């Protein structure tokens, strides 16, 4: 199949196999030919993590001579590629444009579920130690067979001491090694950054390209270290009675694992010392922050750095994540001399090798608090090209999918870090206000906004956007960002005045499970044979292309999870500071939308679901002190993905053929809508069409796209009056006061201004601005999912699209603003180009003569 | 490489026709040469 057929289908009323089969469609479809990344490694990266999304659009009114927009093109694309604070030496209390006071902490503990180990076969070595302890012996003393009596029963008399080491694993051989494929895909994700550039709280900042250069950064309070003991094999031997023991001890010692001295040279050890401990154990930022971020205007304007540039720190989602894993690893290194240097960082002494002042045979096994003592290429101000960052990365993930793993282990690998993949800011809301007519039944008249925030001062700010960047208000917007699933974070870190400090909470939002350790020392020394051919995925072999599966997997995810919530009528006030105080009804809602995620989780991922996704961060909110909600009904559901992307991933239509003119002749559809007051006067009697129910969308998909037509006015820039609000509301037999508005989540004109370019390249020569249009100057888009069809979660009831003054109809067809959407195949230019020089003309060699393979 | 060769043209492209389209002084002629010529040296001198 291709995404023209995926775009010419819609969902069906068995809807989780439906979303599910199509996810594992697109994930089929997600292919960035290997070949590039010998070629471009910037294209490749940009391709990868910043999918697109093409679509088309426009605007469609019925009694105007004006020409709107019609067939436009955009790219959308959801999620940050990194983290704007101030500066660690930032002293001032003043807020700076864009720069938060502190970042979240999305920690990640361990999962108590152990990933099943599969059968292995033994190598030659193995197979010796396996026929011989099985092999039938008379013990008598006068051969070593008795040593197992007269001596302990972990002796190497019999056996080798490698084999008395690795007896239990050669009598089953099983490994597995999605742990550490999950951790190295997050590691590239975040250290490179996926989805849309934005790089901020505001909506405007962003991200000229994918950095090319890290620095380092060391922080005691605030990193999740872990403690290494360097051996060699010989003096690790000697530590014990004779021989090692089989299990290791309590005390670090809580994890071993035996490198050949040819593989300790490799780029690959750092990031497989990486990987299975603690995380993260350094902290990395962009080197200058003043060439990789941009401000995006409303109208499409790229400006020059950020006003106050000098005084912020571009963290990257590395610094925004903490993984558990060991606590206390004994590097051994096998096969060396007593001579052996450290070749990583000069001052550290192998227990064993080399000593201090030219000395031999080393006594201390010290204990190394942290990655970054050791490596100096972790070490605290370092300035890192991003090449041969990722270098070690890439290798490590080629040698271990290519030589001891399997291909299901690289597929459920990509699944669990495709849920820790993203990060998005709040949710903004807009609320449309209510009609004038309406005025005495309402609760909620005045329009309003939430969470909106830019910054750009270059060009005019849209009137939606009022959000002042203060103390309490930084607070509730940074407790308001989600992963994929819509888990927020409790925790956080902040680094200001020259004094950092982290505040970690017991709710974690997920686990990760644990590496074994074992298995990778039974692999590196070749007691079990590799895993080589069972590897029938082209793309699961380089990390890159494997990249780009688990974020196109994760925007599937996030793109679902925003379905569910509209599903489920889940409110999207339930995620942000005040999820708790408010009411009671976000606990009523959760108790639906984990019922959504627990089944697509069973039904795709094939993991645990409280790894993936609890209610406990949900459940833990703290609502700050001084921020209050906006006036706003709870009528918006969850949404961090613009509408194409959420058709794009459920094959939802929102065309043009769903809006109607129809001239009204009879009564077919319609209703009256009647409030009398305690003497029995008629006071509203207004004409209003029914609210499908979810039911009817179940039995008929189309009725909720055409109810998207109905209720969905473009957004205006420079006044707070919507058009549909002049002829129509919401009437809510359940409020108190009937009668409600629209809400809509709303992104920012400058967000869709970004969705301009084909690529997330935005330095100062991409033109932003759409000519020969001008229609964006004033009505800005409305890409937000419709209203939601329940505002109870437990039980259903009808509420109405009631007319303002009866001079409209509501079956004659909305009389403002309708937008149209649609899923479009257009690939980008740079994409073509790609293709054209990795396969029109791709010369080689290796392809041109070692084809017969 | 924003825009594609392929894509077609972002710009203004003119096209043009042939068109079959008499002046007006052009029908006024043919209206008093043909349609209402009398003459006379054609009405009786016809036969040749």
């Amino acid at each position: 199949k291709t995404l023209y057929n995926y775009y010419s289908e819609g969902p069906s009323t068995p809807i989780m196999p439906h979303l599910v089969n199509r996810l594992r469609g697109l994930d089929a479809l997600a292919k960035i030919d290997a070949t590039l990344t010998k070629v471009d490694m910037n294209a490749a990266y940009i391709f990868a993590l910043r999918p697109t999304f093409p679509y088309s659009y426009g605007y469609k009114q019925r009694f105007s001579n004006r020409r709107l927009t019609t067939s436009a093109v955009c790219y959308a694309r959801t999620g940050l590629s990194s983290f704007l604070t101030v500066n660690k030496t930032y002293t001032s209390n003043s807020p700076l444009k864009g720069g938060s006071r502190g970042w979240p902490i999305f920690n990640v503990g361990v999962s108590p579920h152990v990933a099943e180990p599969h059968m292995r076969t033994l190598s030659p070595i193995g197979l010796e130690v396996f026929s011989q302890n099985l092999a039938t012996f008379s013990k008598t003393l006068l051969t070593a067979s008795s040593k197992v009596f007269t001596q302990s029963l972990y002796t190497a008399d019999i056996l080798s001491i490698f084999g008395e080491v690795f007896l239990p694993h050669v009598m089953q051989p099983v490994s597995n090694y999605t742990p550490i494929l999950v951790r190295a895909l997050l590691a590239l994700i975040h250290i490179l950054g996926p989805g849309s550039g934005n790089c901020s709280l505001s909506s405007s900042i962003f991200e000229s390209s994918i950095p090319q250069f890290f620095t380092v950064s060391h922080s005691t309070n605030m990193s999740n270290r872990t403690r290494y003991c360097l051996h060699t094999w010989s003096a690790y031997k000697d530590m014990f009675r004779n021989g090692i023991p089989p299990q290791s001890t309590l005390p670090g010692s809580s994890a071993r694992v035996l490198i050949p001295a040819a593989l300790v040279t490799s780029p690959m050890f750092p990031w497989l010392l990486a990987l299975v401990s603690s995380g993260p154990q350094f902290f990395l930022y962009s080197k200058d922050a003043s060439i990789n971020t941009v401000d995006i205007g409303s109208r499409g304007r790229i400006t020059s750095p950020i006003p106050d540039v000098a005084n912020l720190d571009l963290h990257r989602l590395w610094n925004l994540f903490r993984f558990d894993g060991h606590r206390y690893i004994d590097v051994v290194i096998v096969g060396v001399d007593r001579d052996y240097v450290w070749p990583y960082q000069n001052g550290v002494y192998v227990h064993g090798g080399k000593g201090p002042n030219g000395t031999d045979n080393y006594g201390n096994a010290d204990v190394h608090d942290g990655i970054g003592t050791i490596f100096s290429s972790f070490n605290d101000n370092v300035n890192v090209q991003t090449s041969d960052l990722i270098l070690g990365l890439l290798t490590l993930w080629n040698h271990i999918t290519t030589t001891y793993a399997t291909e299901e282990e690289v597929t459920m690998a990509i699944k669990i870090a495709a849920a820790f993949a993203l990060v998005y800011p709040v949710q903004p809301i807009v609320y449309s206000g209510c009609p004038r007519a309406f005025q005495s039944h309402t609760s909620y008249y005045q329009p309003s906004s939430e969470n909106c925030y830019t910054t750009d001062t270059a060009e005019v700010k849209s009137t939606w956007d009022t959000v002042e960047l203060s103390v309490q208000v930084n607070n509730a917007m940074v407790l308001g960002m989600t992963l994929p699933f819509g888990q927020p974070t409790v925790s956080s870190a902040q680094w200001f005045n020259n004094i950092d400090k982290a505040e970690i909470s017991m709710f974690k939002v997920g686990n990760l499970p644990l590496q074994n350790l074992d298995y990778l020392s039974l692999d590196m020394m070749e007691f079990y044979a590799p895993t080589t051919g069972q590897l029938y995925d082209i793309r699961s072999d380089n990390l890159i292309l494997s990249a780009h599966r688990t974020v196109n997997l994760g925007i599937g995810y996030t793109a679902l999870a925003d379905f569910f919530a509209y599903l489920a009528s889940v409110p999207a006030q339930s995620f942000y500071h005040d999820r708790m105080v408010t009411s009671p009804i976000s606990k009523q809602t959760y108790s639906v939308y984990e019922r959504f995620i627990e089944r697509f989780v069973d039904d795709f991922v094939g993991w645990d679901r409280c790894d993936l996704f609890n209610l406990d961060t949900l459940l833990a909110a703290k609502r700050i002190a001084g921020v209050a909600s906006s006036p706003i009904p709870w009528h918006c559901s969850l949404q961090r993905c613009p509408l194409p992307i959420i058709m794009h991933y459920t094959g939802l239509h929102f065309g043009q053929e769903h809006i109607t003119v129809r001239d009204v002749a009879g009564v077919e559809g319609l209703q009256q809508i009647v409030m009398r007051n305690d003497q029995g006067k008629i006071v509203v009697d207004a004409l209003g069409t029914a609210a499908p129910s979810r039911l009817a969308v179940k039995l008929d998909w189309s009725r909720l796209s055409a109810w998207y037509s109905d209720t969905t006015c473009a957004i205006p820039l420079s006044d707070r009056v919507m058009e549909i609000i002049n002829y129509a509301a919401i009437w809510d037999p359940t409020q108190e006061r009937r009668a409600t508005g629209f809400v809509y989540t709303y992104f920012s004109p400058n967000f869709l201004s970004s969705f301009n370019a084909s690529e997330p390249i935005f330095n100062t020569s991409i033109n932003l601005t759409p000519p020969y249009d001008d229609t964006s100057h004033t009505v800005i888009q409305n890409l937000s999912m419709p209203q939601m069809l329940s505002f109870d979660p437990y039980y259903e009831s009808t509420f109405y699209v009631v007319s303002a003054d009866n001079e409209w109809i509501p079956t004659s067809g909305p009389a403002w603003k309708v937008p149209y959407l649609e899923n479009v195949v257009k690939r980008s230019g740079r994409r073509l180009l790609a293709e054209l020089r990795i396969a029109s003309n791709n010369g080689s060699g290796d392809r041109t003569f070692l084809d017969d393979v």
